[PDB]
């Protein structure tokens, strides 16, 4: 019996818990990306590593959200990353890049759930910390995957060599 | 096959790849604490957090021992907090009491397993990283659940108030 | 009934007890060489003023390790120094040697304890913080003897002075 | 046979000895008390610390004055603290009370002696270094007692910690 | 008759003699690669100079155990290295990857025989200052071994040169 | 075949050969000696540490110029010290006076070569880096070994300690 919830449906309550476990997911995904490439790409184990804070800087956000408006937190198992095994950093980048889009999909539901329910702080919430931050973050992995290929990756033995010192330097 | 790994028995490496899963639970545990205590007990949510991003350290230098001897990282889902719903500060404290000797039980367990190996390194990588830091959190944790029980705790208002500005401030 | 204490024998705290013992009476040793030398040999008097304060430290550590595993301080007399009216500095030097020596064998005992009761904490806190300065310590005071008997001490009543001057100045 | 000895009784010789001895154990009091505080009361453990240092200073003080009168130092065992467990930061306070009160009727006891002997600079000695010290002692502990006593203590459990925070702070 | 050696086996003495002139062979290896690579490998050639100069720290430094524990130094001829006239930059690497891993084989046994001995100094010893160093010597030449291999070496003109410029400069 | 050689003559490209290992076996000298001396002279030990590092830069300085003269290095076994276990600082300073008289007669035989070969670059840098060091290093040593036997050394016990204090102080 919140006191201070207002305007707050328990749509979006859960909507916003579901969102919490998926930055989550997209922060355990991005660490297990920065680890694997520990032996010749290690800017590109830097660039995954500063992506993986920042989305648990995401779920946090979401998280201080849900107590702000009265809400409940319910967490879930983080799932360990789907993708794994990556060939090279160029499939790294793709599989970041679908990993985003999935992200942003999840956020425009939101939005549209937060539409429905006539939650404009909802709305702007969602629209001032992460529809941008999708955007560029998938129009830079966007960038990534296709400067990468047209480099020559992933055959290329000096392509990901230099893009991680040039690029990702 | 491994030009790097030397003197590495699987039965270590499968049991950091155990370990690696088991501090990403314990930052898990103490995110979820930390965002519990948003109302009323905010240096608790501080002290919370702190440990949280700890615990993640503790897990990204499993991580890099295992890339650095050569081993395979291997991640698994990371099971949400079995405790939650603590009815105070001092309950959220004594899981955490509760977690870190769960955790350093673990620890001894891999450094027996790195005695029966006879892996020098792995004995003295947990003892200079993580045994003793676990004796300090275990006895930090116990002076905390201790002091409050007696200052009153949990039945009196003042007692987690207070222990909130002065202990944990 | 300690909340804390997790994987640390009886047999441990009580030779934890029994080395804090022996650490202070070491630092009584040393005060006492010390408030001996006050006519001719105030470096000496310096030196063995300083190596008393450190043995002190020794104390409390061990004292801070007891309360650190859940253990209970258990104190004793304070024996008076064994050794006394040191007929000149280099037999001052050799009871320190002998007694550094002894101090030595009393940290090898307490290592070979925790090996045998499986407590590796113990093990890394007795290597860190005593195995190695009393090498230093046994070494430096070796030296200190050799080097008095060749300057002809005690005999001579330069060899002292110029060693009080030159190696403890 | 000195021959810096001047108007030095030996009956004073042998009282500053055992003078020496008492402020020793003063020491090992407060060093006793300071590791017993360390799970809750930890500010009375950092006060008696304090103590514990001065106390040392103190011996080694009547020590220096034992060579520069032409005495000869004579040891005798530290005997371990007589009270002990104490079940309150009040009760460690009361018995350091009752400590230095016998400290102080030493002191008048060692001054009195000097009085008979016609030492004047042992007199002096003792007023200038030791006698307002130890009512400034007895005063402070008294004051530390009554007030602990007027809060609460030893029943109240927020009485002892929060004169820890702030008259120990 | 040393009157500072405590716990110290002769085949613990001998080891450290046999381990001194393995350094000082490491550190030869090391300099006849840095003057190899003058014409067109410049930052090899001051990759491989510095890892030389840390050899020679590791021989003085186990030079200088065997003094403090109270052995003797004996020292023997400096082989030539073996390996020689690398056809490449990456040649070179793969001969001080294996010379890493004969050296690390080699405190390995060092280490079982301290064990052996129950020579608890010795073990931390070779823990702190020489167990952890080889895993990460051994790891980046590992790195540099594959890294060279993806980029096209040693075929590649380009692949050295860039590797020389990017991830040695 | 190289494209850089000119006017230098094959035996000067061995006897620099030689040189080079000669410059290595001096430093191996100086590093015994200096590890010698652990126990009472201490500053004749860093006073032949610093001889020895001295000898590895004449010895670079050869491998450097064997490089720029288009000539290619050939490295031996680095001899252990012929001499060991002096008797004495003095003693020392007596083998290593010896041992530069050797690597000075060296040197000349080596002008000696090179002006039959009208070879002047390597007459000048002969004469510029390496004719007037030996003359210093030479004159000093004997300096040095003179010294100390007016002193007394090396029966007198005072001798070489205030020898170690005042003149390699
Ligand atoms: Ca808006
Ligand atoms: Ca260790
Ligand atoms: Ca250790
Ligand atoms: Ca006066
Ligand atoms: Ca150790
Ligand atoms: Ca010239
Ligand atoms: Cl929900
Ligand atoms: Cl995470
Ligand atoms: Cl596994
Ligand atoms: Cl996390
Ligand atoms: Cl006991
Ligand atoms: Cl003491
Ligand atoms: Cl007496
Ligand atoms: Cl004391
Ligand atoms: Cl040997
Ligand atoms: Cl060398
Ligand atoms: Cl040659
Ligand atoms: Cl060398
Ligand atoms: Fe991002
Ligand atoms: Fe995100
Ligand atoms: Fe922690
Ligand atoms: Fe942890
Ligand atoms: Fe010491
Ligand atoms: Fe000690
Ligand atoms: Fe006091
Ligand atoms: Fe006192
Ligand atoms: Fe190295
Ligand atoms: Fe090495
Ligand atoms: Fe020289
Ligand atoms: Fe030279
Ligand atoms: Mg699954
Ligand atoms: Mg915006
Ligand atoms: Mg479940
Ligand atoms: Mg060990
Ligand atoms: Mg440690
Ligand atoms: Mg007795
Ligand atoms: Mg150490
Ligand atoms: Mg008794
Ligand atoms: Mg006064
Ligand atoms: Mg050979
Ligand atoms: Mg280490
Ligand atoms: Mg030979
Ligand atoms: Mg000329
Ligand atoms: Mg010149």
């Amino acid at each position: 019996t919140s006191q201070v919830r207002q305007n707050y449906h328990q749509d979006s309550e859960a909507a916003i818990n579901r969102q919490i476990n998926l930055e989550l997911y997209a922060s355990y995904v991005y660490l297990s990306m920065s680890y694997y490439f520990d032996v010749a790409l290690k800017n590109f184990a830097k660039y995954f590593l500063h992506q993986s804070h920042e989305e648990r800087e995401h779920a946090e956000k979401l998280m201080k959200l849900q107590n702000q408006r009265g809400g409940r937190i319910f967490l879930q198992d983080i799932q360990k990353p789907d993708c794994d095994d990556w060939e090279s950093g160029l499939n790294a980048m793709e599989c970041a890049l679908h990993l985003e889009k999935n992200v942003n999909q999840s956020l425009l539901e939101l939005h549209k759930l937060a539409t429905d329910k006539n939650d404009p702080h909802l709305c702007d919430f969602i629209e001032t910390h992460y529809l941008n931050e999708q955007v560029k973050a998938i129009k830079e992995l966007g960038d990534h995957v296709t400067n990468l290929r047209k480099m020559g990756a992933p055959e290329s033995g000096l392509a990901e060599y230099l893009f991680d010192k040039h690029t990702l330097g």
